[PDB]
């Protein structure tokens, strides 16, 4: 199990006003820390802020989380459930601050709600630099879904913290699953997730790496959410986990078989296989579902006769191509469930 930990600093919150914070389990004599960022969603006004607040109390306020936590899939410390990293020091950041891990911007009398996410982030690095990661060797940020995206907004922060605060010898590494989100057409017009950020990086006084707001400038830098523009300017190494039709893009592209949406499907997975060619660590089956990292059975899914717990091993040793050893794992086939491992 993992324990709870209520940041130190208590004005550094969720949305409600309520301490943030971070669930620890230890591992003495690792040098290899895994910090993964929760997700699930967003809101970007009053209204809809409200309403997840009826409802996902949980993704807004630290006032009814559990005491400990269990690690799964890649945060848990058993071997057979995790070959890659089970010896690591693991630690789960929940998400409560519902603006993709961007905000900056406290509770007060001109706002209801408190959006924190990327003081969140670097609050908890500087509260575990005492508990041991001041000794580490590889941070791996990881994290699924919004949290996903939350690592390619975040990683580069994390690398520019540490140097600054005195330790560069921590390699600060991503790993970025579900976040890697496509800026396309939908299937029937229905809001969009640019308009929403848009509108949310107002809302929440929302920050981006600095490349990438530099090339996108003033009133653009809804741009840096989308991975394919990000990456190219970040400076951390990242390894992209993603589906070829990832469920939660199909929602947005209000996609719920005629020859119109076999070829808007095709297409779709098509122009993802696209975006990742020029990316060297990547794992991409061809199936429809959602998230991957901390499920228990992430051990089963495989590209090419490479299950995900090896090409990250691999990716490992690349950091130190490699004989019967890849890292590079995107699909080629066209269809969901063209991949025989796709989860069921
Ligand atoms: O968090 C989750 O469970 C998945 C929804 S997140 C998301 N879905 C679709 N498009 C996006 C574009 C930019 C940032 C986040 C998203
Ligand atoms: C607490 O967090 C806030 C927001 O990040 C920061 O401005 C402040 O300096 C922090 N104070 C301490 C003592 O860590």
């Amino acid at each position: 199990d993992l324990r709870l930990h209520l940041l130190l600093n208590t004005s550094v919150t969720c949305n409600d006003g309520s301490p943030a914070g971070y669930y620890l389990k230890e591992s003495r004599g690792s040098r290899r820390w895994l910090l993964f960022l929760e997700g699930g969603w967003y809101c970007f006004n009053r209204e809809n802020c409200d309403s997840r607040y009826d409802t996902m109390r949980r993704l807004m306020s630290s006032r009814d989380w559990p005491r400990t936590r269990t690690g799964t899939g890649i945060l848990s410390s058993q071997p057979e459930e995790n070959p890659y990293w089970w010896n690591a020091n693991m630690v789960f950041i929940p998400y409560c601050s519902s603006d993709v891990w961007s905000g900056a911007s406290s509770k007060s009398e001109k706002n209801e709600y408190a959006f924190m996410g990327a003081l969140i982030i670097q609050e908890v690095v500087r509260e575990l630099l005492g508990r041991g990661l001041s000794g580490a060797k590889v941070l791996l940020l990881a994290g699924s879904s919004a949290g996903g995206t939350g690592v390619l907004l975040n990683v580069d922060r994390v690398a520019e913290q540490l140097e600054k605060l005195g330790y560069p010898a921590i390699q600060v590494r991503g790993l970025a699953d579900s976040g890697w989100f496509l800026d396309n057409k939908q299937y029937r017009h229905t809001c969009a997730p640019t308009e929403a950020i848009r509108r949310g990086i107002r809302y929440w006084n929302g920050v981006v790496p600095e490349r990438c707001r530099r090339q996108f400038q003033e009133g653009e830098e809804w741009n840096c959410f989308f991975g394919y523009k990000v990456y190219p300017t970040l400076r951390s190494p990242v390894f992209v986990v993603q589906w070829l039709f990832d469920e939660a893009q199909l929602t947005v592209d209000n996609v719920h078989v005629q020859e119109g949406l076999r070829l808007y499907i095709q297409n779709l997975g098509r122009e993802l296989r696209h975006t990742l060619k020029d990316v060297p660590a990547s794992f991409a089956p061809a199936c429809l579902s959602h998230e991957i990292i901390i499920r228990s059975h992430w051990t089963d899914v495989q590209v090419k006769g490479t299950s995900l717990p090896r090409a990250l091993h691999c990716w490992d040793r690349s950091l130190h191509p490699l004989k019967g050893c890849p890292v590079h794992l995107v699909d080629s086939c066209p269809w969901p469930h063209c991949n025989p491992s796709c989860p069921t």
